[PDB]
C-alpha cells in the first residue's frame, strides 16, 4: 500500500511502498 502520495513522480517512485519509505 501507500501512506502519503502526491501523484506518480513526487508521490510514488520508491514511494510505492510509502509506509516504509
Amino acid at each position: 500500500r501507500i501512506h502519503m502520495v502526491y501523484s506518480k513522480r513526487s508521490g510514488k517512485p520508491r514511494g510505492y511502498a510509502f509506509i516504509e519509505y
